[PDB]
């Protein structure tokens, strides 16, 4: 029985993304109470670019240390971290206490993300069935970044401050029991083979190629999220609940757009999914500035969603599959560059986006955008396969 692994799997991609995202809403009031006790002040942006950062920063590592004593240890270690980190940003009073707490949930994040893609990718040896599931695993990213911040409102709002965290913590304490359930994390057991170190993957031209589409399709929406309500205040006036209900289509999409590409790309071909993502998530954003009220930025925010959901849960599977044919099977040092594309575009995207939009315009940050996506789409046809 490997779905237990498959379980484990999606339910600690679900609990990082609901804890980043939890995070969000809640601490710029917070930061405020306490200070009197844009949309990002040169302080609160940190406490968002600092669970990436730090992630980005300890994937290459994590990648190594799997290949030396394997994952268990490493997922196991990747809980008991969150679980600590929840209870300490739960109880914390401080900023700098804040910003600690946002750096272990990242070096946590990235432990069990790399780990669990790597034991996925390791028990699911089939391309077929690797692609399937790894469609459902990554579901649930898209899944805790939907119900995120919902959740931490409405417990913020009933029961207090500490509720949404306490819960949290102990869903993660759920499941690590589930983990010592079934993994056991005993002993340590080195693997079999050497690694293929990333500087010889990182001169590879398709890993580059299929990470290059990951981080650019990604880092559309990275920086579409932040500056769209900001330009919506100015050239609309909408009202409070209208730049909450505008972004509601994204997730929605990006949820579906996953869990069916997952299954579907298999048959059209992965290469001509990514190329159809990369064309229709650029048309989406060159078209976005055009709206008038919400009724206009109704349907590009689905495309945009429905097209990362393509190229992502196309762009997985295929690392795997590159590694298999022309290296060393081992995927914990592949999918740490599979992880460092999504963690730099959150990284550094609402600072670039803001500044870039202040500087020449969302029209033209839009459609750079665009361009970009656009320019880069041909290059996914070196992806075919030779047959």
């Amino acid at each position: 029985s490997r779905k237990l692994i498959l379980f484990i799997v999606f339910l600690a991609l679900l609990l990082d993304n609901m804890l980043l995202t939890v995070v969000v809403p809640i601490i710029p009031s917070y930061l405020y109470s306490i200070k009197h006790e844009l949309n990002e002040n040169v302080q609160v942006g940190l406490l968002f670019a600092s669970k990436a950062t730090v992630q980005l920063i300890t994937n290459p590592f994590i990648g190594l240390l799997t290949n030396r004593i394997g994952y268990p240890i490493p997922i196991f270690a990747g809980f008991c971290i969150m679980f600590v980190s929840t209870i300490m940003f739960a109880f914390s009073s401080s900023y700098a206490f804040l910003l600690i707490a946002r750096s272990l949930q990242g070096i946590g994040s990235s432990c069990s993300s790399v780990a669990g893609m790597g034991m996925l990718a390791s028990v699911y040896t089939d391309d077929e069935e690797r692609g399937n599931v790894m469609g459902i695993a990554l579901g649930g990213l898209a899944m805790g970044v939907l119900v995120g911040p919902p959740f931490g409102s409405v417990l913020y709002e009933f029961v207090g401050k500490t509720a949404p965290f306490l819960v949290l913590a102990a869903l993660v304490l759920l499941d690590g029991a589930i983990q010592l359930f079934v993994l056991q994390p005993s002993r340590v057991q080195p693997e079999s083979q050497k690694g293929t170190p990333l500087t010889t993957l990182l001169k590879d031209p398709y890993i580059l190629i299929a990470a290059g589409s990951i981080c650019f399709a990604n880092m559309g929406i990275a920086m579409l999220e932040p500056a769209l309500p900001i330009w919506m205040m100015e050239t609309m006036c909408s009202r409070k609940w209208q730049l909450g209900v505008a972004f509601l289509p994204a997730s929605i999409s990006y949820l579906i757009g996953t869990n069916i590409f997952g299954i579907l790309a298999h048959k059209m071909g992965r290469w001509l999914c990514a190329l159809l993502g990369m064309i229709i998530v650029g048309v989406s954003i060159l078209c976005i500035p055009f709206a008038k009220n919400i009724y206009g930025l109704i349907a590009p925010n689905f495309g945009v969603g429905f097209a990362i959901g393509m190229v992502d849960s196309s762009m997985m599977p295929i690392m795997g599959y590159l590694v298999d044919l022309r290296h060393v099977s081992v995927y914990g040092s592949v999918y740490a560059i599979a992880d460092v594309a999504f963690c730099m575009g959150y990284a550094i995207g609402p600072s670039a986006g803001g500044a870039i939009a202040k500087a020449i315009g969302f029209p033209w940050l839009m459609t750079i955008i665009g361009i970009i996506d656009i320019l880069f789409a041909p290059l996914c046809f070196f992806l075919r396969s030779p047959p």
